[PDB]
């Protein structure tokens, strides 16, 4: 119960919130029913509207007007945002000239440029060209300011984990915020847009940038703002707030616009209604603006425009209905729309099985508008599994298209027009960012970063320390003029050992064959060098990576490749190799088929033998160089050793192969030379994070030999590709991919066809930063470049999309 007997005269908009004392009267007592019975009344103030005219100038204050036009309203902070250019002959800022902004200019007493957020809901990357007319103001923010083409958002692409995420640095699976529709089975507890629940303490993980703020001293202004606020009152409001006396105003703001996204969903992304919502934005981009030039604060403030997702067209017959592929419908449980989250509806059933639900919705119509996966088999850039209220099942759902569980959920829950939440790679699903004050660059395009990175920035450009977050603290310290975060390379934690001849053929018995017997001062005193490291310098172009755990690995030296191979693994953490432009792919030697070759610098008991592939019937095995690329017959030999080969599922070999046999050489004709480091990775509780030995869950039968859950490529070459990838004097371009070790191929629908046909895609789907795989692996690379880390701190961020252009 709330006696809101009390009264919210002088207290309106309240930063701290009251518990004790009833009556509540800030912008979140509407979604409490809690506020004074004169929160309205003084509060919500709407006479006379939103604009001074020429008539109101001078006049008499009125405290029942919305906001004023008497000559005391400055000082006291509460003129309409166009007094000065309707009464004082001044300009709008929109029609100003844009000068450069060097340093903070701001009234005595401000301790720090104040930071305003100007988040908008659902306004997709594209509107910023295609709506460039009717939105000046955000026009004029955009070109003087800093901006992106695009902004990547998180899976889901829906409106809390986007906006959590901003507000956090974190993955929805880390923050806990991982759809718009929750079920916590620890708590039983079930999380809803509408409603009361969502507002309990135990779904919001991390440390949003309120906290961070407030827990360093610094004041904020409140995030959110109840649907009813008028957004011109939510300026007003945000612009008194700033003319607070100096030990109360906050430094950090932030407003909210329910658009474009509410008319978006009715009349999809571009839909003629469309017009208006992005005029309206613009309007109160324009009263911020104004009303920040009035306050002499249009050169002190750092503004940031910045979406949560995008909108895609979505109309109710692009369905895909689940009772077409269950017949045990009823059993289940599904979270529908743009994902699905399929869990069973009761946990007493013992029949049910996540195994035939699988199956029967692998592959089972033509152009089957869904996939299936379990959590941890998603793509890993999704970062989608480490959280108990993420479901074991996931769909992908094609974009355009929607999943339910039956038609009757579809016409008695065609109205909706534009729907979001789709994979985050997705073209519709990008958003925007700009940045625009003393601390962002002048008239400075920036490439496409990813939303998680905004935490970081935010803390710098408040002076705080960022908690524990997802982002790469220094990969935007280009979108920064000062401020910038400069941190060190890590420490490695192991160093590798370099081992030399140490043991004779005849002490391995690993069951392995290879015809290599057939036998010179000349090519003897060559071989033995490039087993030193002698063409080191042409296969690791970047210096060897940094092993940030503590472990026990060698360094193998080869003509072709550089390996760093792991005694405890018993495989390479990392293989190195560059490929010429002018490369030669040539076959397997058929008396080579099956050779293995035991490596004379590593003991028997840290190799793999080839007796458990054999009598592993499910497991067979790969290179990570690929034989397929060998410089001359001679050093081929090399790409057979014990100590290059690593467990794979024949299914998987049918990728890698085409990979291997085929990419390679077109990327390195493309590219100009490519160099490729490949390796394993481990990550049996799928947490995004190198496995220690202890967590792996399966082995090649009667071994110690684990088996990888993905394989990894870091692909790099010269940005300039008239440069060759091994003689690049400027910026590096990468890809990479982390692609899942499974033994069959139901993820590819047409994978019995040609490889030609289906395995780029796989890969496509599978493309992954280089941050992710440092995750993933515990190790740093391009630790020996000529670039500024902060360069290659950005370069191990970037995400190889294969969309076209926006
Ligand atoms: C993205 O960035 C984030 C942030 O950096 C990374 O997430 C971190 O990963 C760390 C490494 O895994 C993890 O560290 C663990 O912390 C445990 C204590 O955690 C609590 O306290 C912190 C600090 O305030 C808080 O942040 C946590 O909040 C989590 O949990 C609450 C629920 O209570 C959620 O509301 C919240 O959203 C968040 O959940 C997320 O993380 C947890 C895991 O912590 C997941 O379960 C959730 O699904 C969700 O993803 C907590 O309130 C601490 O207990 C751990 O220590 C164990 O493991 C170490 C290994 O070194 C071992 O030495 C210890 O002995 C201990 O083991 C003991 O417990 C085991 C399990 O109970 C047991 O099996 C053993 O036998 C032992 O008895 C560990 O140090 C850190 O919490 C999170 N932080 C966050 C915010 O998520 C993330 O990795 C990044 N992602 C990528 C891909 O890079
Ligand atoms: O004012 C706000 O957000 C400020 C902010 C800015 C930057 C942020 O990021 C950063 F901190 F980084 F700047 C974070 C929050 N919000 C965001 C909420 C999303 N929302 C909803 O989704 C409704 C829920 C109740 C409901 N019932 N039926 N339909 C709905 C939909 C209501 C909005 C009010
Ligand atoms: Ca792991
Ligand atoms: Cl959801
Ligand atoms: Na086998
Ligand atoms: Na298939
Ligand atoms: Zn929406």
């Amino acid at each position: 119960w709330t006696a809101t007997s009390g009264s919210c005269k002088g207290r309106c908009f309240e930063l701290q919130e009251v518990g004790p004392p009833d009556c509540r009267c800030d912008n979140l007592c509407k979604s409490y029913s809690s506020c004074c019975h004169d929160f309205d009344e003084l509060c919500l103030k709407t006479a006379r509207g939103w604009e001074c005219t020429k008539d109101r100038c001078g006049e008499v204050r009125n405290e029942e007007n919305a906001c004023h036009c008497s000559e005391d309203c400055l000082s006291r902070g509460d003129c309409c945002t166009n007094y000065q250019v309707v009464c004082k002959g001044e300009s709008h800022w929109v029609d100003d000239d844009c000068e450069e902004i060097k340093v903070p200019e701001c009234p005595a007493g401000f301790v720090r440029p104040p930071l305003i957020i100007f988040s908008v809901d659902g306004f997709r990357a594209s509107y910023m060209k295609k709506g460039s007319k009717v939105m000046p103001n955000i026009e004029k923010l955009r070109s003087c300011g800093t901006h992106a083409p695009y902004m990547r958002p998180v899976y889901p692409t829906k409106t809390f984990p986007n906006l959590y995420t901003l507000a956090t640095g974190l993955y929805p699976e880390s923050h806990g915020i991982v759809g718009n529709s929750m079920y916590d089975p620890v708590f039983d507890a079930s999380f809803h847009l509408r409603g009361r629940e969502k507002f309990n303490h135990r779904w919001w993980g991390g440390q949003p940038l309120w906290i961070t703020a407030t827990k360093q001293g610094v004041r904020a202004g409140t995030f959110f703002w109840s649907v009813s606020i008028p957004h011109e009152r939510r300026i007003l409001t945000i612009l008194q707030w700033l003319s607070l006396p100096d030990n109360e105003r906050p430094s950090v703001y932030a407003f909210y616009s329910e658009q474009p996204d509410f008319s978006g969903h009715k009349y999809g992304p571009f839909g003629p209604e469309m017009t208006n919502p992005l005029r309206e934005i613009d309007k109160t981009v324009g009263q911020l603006m104004d009303g920040l030039k009035q306050l002499r604060l249009h050169r002190c403030v750092n503004v940031i425009f910045v979406g949560d997702h995008g909108m895609e067209d979505v109309t109710c017959d692009r369905t895909e209905f689940l009772s077409n592929y269950l017949t045990n419908v009823d059993d289940i449980t599904l979270v529908p729309g743009t994902l699905g989250r399929i869990r069973a509806k009761s946990i007493n059933n013992s029949k049910y099985d996540p195994k035939t639900i699988i199956a029967a919705l692998t592959c089972k119509k033509p152009d089957q508008h869904f996939k299936p996966y379990m959590k941890q088999h998603l793509p890993k850039r999704l970062h989608y599994a480490n959280n108990r209220r993420i479901e074991d099942i996931h769909l992908l759902v094609d974009r355009r298209w929607h999943v339910a569980r039956k038609p009757l959920d579809v016409y008695k829950k065609c109205f909706f027009q534009g729907d979001h939440g789709f994979d985050n790679k997705v073209n519709s699903m990008q958003t925007v960012f700009v940045g625009y004050g003393p601390t962002f660059k002048y008239r400075t395009k920036v490439p496409p970063f990813e939303n998680i990175e905004l935490y970081n920035v935010m803390c710098d450009l408040l002076g705080l320390k960022p908690a524990p977050n997802n982002g790469t603290h220094g990969s935007l310290n280009h979108l920064l003029r000062t401020n910038t975060f400069r941190p060190t390379m890590p420490d490695e934690v192991s160093r590798p050992n370099y081992p030399g001849i140490m043991y004779l053929q005849s002490e391995f018995d690993l069951g392995c064959t290879c015809d290599d017997k057939v036998e010179n001062k000349l090519e003897e005193l060559n071989k033995r060098l490039h087993t030193k490291g002698s063409t080191k310098e042409r296969h690791l172009l970047y210096g060897r990576p940094a092993v940030l755990y503590r472990t026990s690995y060698d360094i193998l030296y080869h003509t072709d490749f550089e390996s760093g191979y792991s005694e405890i693994f018993l495989m390479p953490l990392w293989t190195s190799y560059t490929i010429s432009k002018q490369a030669e792919v040539s076959s397997i030697p058929e008396h080579l088929t099956n050779c293995v070759r035991p490596d004379v610098r590593v003991s028997p008991g840290f190799s793999q033998n080839c007796l458990a592939y054999k009598n592993d019937k499910q497991m067979s095995y790969g290179f990570l160089f690929p034989p397929y690329l060998s410089s001359s017959p001679e050093a081929k030999y090399d790409a057979f050793l014990v100590t290059n080969m690593v467990p794979m599922y024949p299914a998987f070999k049918r990728v890698w192969a085409y990979f291997q046999r085929v990419l390679v050489k077109k990327y390195a004709s493309e590219r100009n030379g490519v160099n490729v480091i490949s390796g394993p990775i481990f990550d049996y509780n799928y947490d995004g994070l190198r496995d220690t030995e202890d967590e792996i869950k399966q082995y090649v039968e009667g071994s110690s030999i684990p088996v990888p859950t993905h394989y990894y490529s870091i692909i790099t070459s010269c940005l300039d590709f008239t440069q060759p990838a091994d003689k690049c004097d400027g910026p590096l371009s990468v890809s990479s991919f982390i692609l899942p070790h499974r033994p069959d191929n139901d993820e590819s629908c047409n994978s019995s066809e040609d490889e030609s046909k289906w395995v780029e895609e796989l890969m496509k789907m599978h493309t992954a930063r280089v941050r992710d795989i440092e995750h993933l692996t515990g190790l740093d690379f391009y630790r020996k470049t000529s670039r500024s880390y902060s360069e290659i701190l950005t370069l191990k961020t970037y995400l190889h999309t294969y969309e076209s252009e926006i």
